C-alpha cells in the first residue's frame, strides 16, 4: 500500500527499464506516504507493471519532525540511505534510467542525496520532481549539482516553507492534485527524451 520496495528485492536477471526512487514527508506512513503511490500508478500505466521498479526511501529515513530543524533540513543518516539506494540501484541494472522525487522533508532529502551522489550515477537520473519543498529558498529552486531542464518543483501559494521558513499553513496538505498528474506526466516526458522510447 503505502510500502514499495521494488530494487532491495529486484532480481538482477529481470531488471525494470526505469526506477523510480521516492522520499515521504515528515510522520507519513510506509515507505511512500500519501503522494508516493499516486505518482506509481501512472508510471506502471505508462511503462507497464514490467516496465517500472518502485522504490520508496525506507530503511534509516524515518521522518521525524526535529529533524526538520537539523542543518541540512533532515538527518545525516537519512541522507546515507537514499544514497545507498542510488548506488544499488546502479549496480543491479546499470541500464536503467532512474528517476526520484520527494516531499517536504523527503523533499529536502531528494536534494541532499542527489547533491552528494558520485557524479556518473547522477546523470543517469531523468528527471526529478519535488513537492512543497523545505529548501526551495535557501537552494534558489534548483538541486545542487542538478540540471534545470531535469528539475520541478512545486511550491503552492501560501506555503511558507518554499518562502524559507519552517511554518506548516493548510496549503502544505495541497499537492494531491500535482502528484495525480504533472509530476508523473513530467518524468514520463523524462524518460523518453535520454532513451528513445
Amino acid at each position: 500500500r503505502t510500502t514499495r520496495d521494488d530494487l532491495i528485492n529486484g532480481n538482477s536477471a529481470s531488471c525494470a527499464d526505469v526506477i523510480f526512487i521516492y522520499a515521504r514527508g515528515s510522520t507519513e506512513t510506509g515507505n511512500l506516504g500519501t503522494l508516493g503511490p499516486s505518482i506509481a500508478s501512472n508510471l506502471e500505466s505508462a511503462f507497464g507493471k514490467d516496465g517500472v521498479w518502485i522504490q520508496g526511501v525506507g530503511g534509516a529515513y524515518r521522518a521525524t519532525l526535529a529533524d526538520n530543524f537539523l542543518p541540512r533540513g533532515t538527518s545525516s543518516a537519512a541522507i546515507r540511505e537514499m544514497l545507498g539506494l542510488f548506488q544499488q540501484a546502479n549496480t543491479k541494472c546499470p541500464d536503467a534510467t532512474l528517476i526520484a522525487g520527494g516531499y517536504s522533508q523527503g523533499a529536502a532529502l531528494a536534494a541532499a542525496s542527489i547533491e552528494d551522489l558520485d557524479s556518473a550515477i547522477r546523470d543517469k537520473i531523468a528527471g526529478t520532481v519535488l513537492f512543497g519543498y523545505t529548501k526551495n529558498l535557501q537552494n534558489r529552486g534548483r538541486i545542487p549539482n542538478y540540471p534545470a531542464d531535469r528539475t520541478k518543483v512545486f511550491c503552492n501559494t501560501g506555503d511558507l516553507v518554499c518562502t524559507g521558513s519552517l511554518i506548516i499553513l493548510a496549503p502544505h496538505f495541497a499537492y494531491g492534485p500535482d502528484a495525480r498528474g504533472p509530476a508523473p506526466e513530467f518524468l514520463i516526458e523524462k524518460v523518453r527524451a535520454v532513451r528513445g522510447s
